[PDB]
């Protein structure tokens, strides 16, 4: 199943997008230029792209460290890359509240993977009508994402993005199961699939690795955040080249 | 360090605490029963008793699920379980703007173990200044726990309670490590551990007894709980040990 | 179900036993100081004692670290322990052709963690008819000791004993599921299961106290070391086993 | 580090070797049917091949199991395969007086998995000086792959193969970490890294197997290790494009 993000195509049989930008909203002109580097490159390369960044970061280093711009500069500056850019932007919601004004501005609104199964989040994102990113949290297998994409079915929306960002693993750690993607497809309607590397590693050699390998297995879409700005272009081109060669290539 | 909950004091060198209740509170007269049968069965046997419930079902089994009595009508029923048998009480809170009207009510509020790394429910929780139960995420480190413990701190409420319940094992699993009391008390300065035994679990009840002994052999402040008469059972059980265990020098 | 090893009961519901001692044996004089020290204490607090030794170590830190003494005079020195302590004594065999000879000495012998699933020793081993120690390897679910219980049972010696060493969680680390042990008991009759604390450590005396009372609350036949620190240690295990001991298993 | 395997180069730079065969040697009329299947179809494709097999099943499912063909036998029917075909071949060694025979014909050995820390398995091994494949246990992180290495090296044999195949994760389960083959390369050298896909699945189907080749080999490796009305062929087809891909890559 295939979703129409204004004029991008997202599905597991696509050409991948490209979900990136900044953790945190913290300036105007800051994000419109580092926004404009992940545009000019994507454009380069034809890799549909769209802008990722919080408003506010509910789950922070410590508790004094910069939220984020908030909820009304937060979409204004959305407002101004959509505008600038013409891109669709992308942007987590931490209250049932926040998902009409949000989803308003924004063109995918993200369910935070600790927040994935608060029923009064996903019912409140739901009744949207958006577009929606469900964060696959680190201690949820593969096949409990059913449950959460069910939830949001029988709320009336299955516009509906099933994101990797690895399980937990002993202590501190982190694997992606690459066998995951596939249950997810198999047991979801074969939604779209797309691999948040960033969060799923702790290094630009590990991300690239990590990244490949993800992609290697036919997915809608690869998710990231960046400070390395300059290498992405590198980075892309390698992306691009092995998700061509499988795209190109009939399921089996 | 202990706390003082009323009269009940709760610390990791004194007698165990039992925190038992409800899943989610219905009305007003099943949960009367619940509590009835708890202080009945622990008055007889001793031991301080803390009575936990919800007020809310966060995760819903459907989205047309019950969710239970809500925030006004939960803490109508505390108020009375309180009035009714003089007991401390202990509830989760979901969101930041609850935490002050749940803390006039509630004795203990909890941090719900999704929710331990969300900045503005800690700030809220601590505000409060109340007595708080830190779930322990099952995807977090007993060694990470000494920086939720900090946050509470600089948001200044350090009558902090540390709450196991169990880590992530693979898939749809889990394994609590005997070993993370010890770690916990060392790098969060000796703060009231106890052990949530029953949603460290998912011959059913011989497993709660075998876990709720091995967890209290390592010398707990308490047991958290949510459950023939199969509670005075387990707690004759769990009494003899916590008494031995406490009795050694440490 | 109970064992007897010569004077000794060893069951989920007997005093504990206590398996300890040297790594690898040297010498004569050399291992009967080391016991004599494990004899005394635990002969002063009543607790029943197995001496602990390898002769032969196949998993060694080096390649050249001191394998031991092997099989030849490895048997004397058991045999010197046993007339001098009137103890029984365990050690771990890794081929076939070696179980024989070692049986003629040593009351039980011990299967390695790592040749667990080897047929040929499990068969052979069983062959001898002596009480055999299989250590959980820590990639194997407490469920699967089943399969090598039955293989033994195949083989003509039920006469066996489950030891626990702690579980792979994620990396290098190990963890002991307390929950392991019942399921251990009720899916292999109920064989004597005992808890090797060391290995199941990564140690820190504090934690091996811990992990150790940790899993004597769950009632088991024994406790198993791969080490006045003892006696204290011992005093511990031994108030809390008395204690889950003397109570009926939940009615 | 590269390692010349007769006219076979093998390194984590180089076009994939596929090591593949069967679990263990029943007939000789039935290993060639299976060789020269896998021999026809890597030709055309170009990829180079070395044959594998066991000729011992040293974990029956039972006491009374199908061992296998045994030493004897399997020796003469892996001389055999090189003689017709004129390929190498790789097989599993479980004893140190086995090592030297076999190493006099099988041009790779390998370690079992079980086996990792035998230390006089691993000497035997290291001593015959022919290529070594590795099996990395469940249980071991890709960063103490290094001190098997470290064994190897010590003993004086440099020519060894990591080979992959899953990590523990939880009970009866196995997770394959993308980035330990990063770790592995880093940490020991750039020795060969090969990926043992069959056995990384067969806790969990050819569209598994498939997705979870392709992501390990999207990670740059020297091989793709595996056991089995044309699906070698279309599954090599598809590899071989990926390495194709990404061994064109600078890296
Ligand atoms: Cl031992
Ligand atoms: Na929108």
């Amino acid at each position: 199943m295939d979703i129409k993000i204004n004029d991008i195509t997202l599905g597991n049989n696509s050409p991948f997008v490209l979900f990136g930008g900044i953790n945190v909203l913290e300036s105007l002109d800051s994000t419109l230029q580092t926004c404009a580097h992940y545009v000019e490159v994507t454009r380069k390369l034809g890799i549909p792209y769209i802008f990722k960044a919080s408003f506010d970061k509910a789950n922070r280093s410590s508790i004094h460290s910069y939220r984020g711009v908030g909820l009304e500069e937060g979409l204004k500056i959305f407002e101004k890359v959509k505008a600038e850019f013409g891109i669709p932007v992308i942007t987590d919601v931490h209250e049932p509240h926040q998902c009409q004004p949000v989803a308003e501005v924004c063109d995918v609104i993200q369910l935070p993977a600790f927040l994935a199964r608060q029923t009064d989040l996903v019912v409140a994102m739901a009744k949207t009508g958006n577009v929606v990113n469900i964060k696959k949290p680190q201690f949820l297998s593969p096949s409990q994402m059913k449950n959460i994409v069910e939830k949001f079915h029988e709320a009336g929306n299955g516009k509906l993005i099933l994101c990797e960002r690895g399980s937990s693993f002993g202590y501190d750690n982190l694997v992606v199961d690459m066998l995951g993607f596939g249950v997810m497809k198999q047991t979801c309607g074969n939604l779209p699939v797309i691999f948040d590397v960033t969060h799923s590693l702790q290094r630009r050699a590990q991300a690239l690795d990590l990244a490949l390998a993800g992609m290697a297995t036919r997915l809608a879409g690869l998710f990231l955040e960046s400070h390395p700005l300059h290498l992405l272009e590198d980075f892309l081109i390698r992306i691009k080249a092995l998700d061509d060669l499988i795209k190109s290539q009939p399921i089996l």
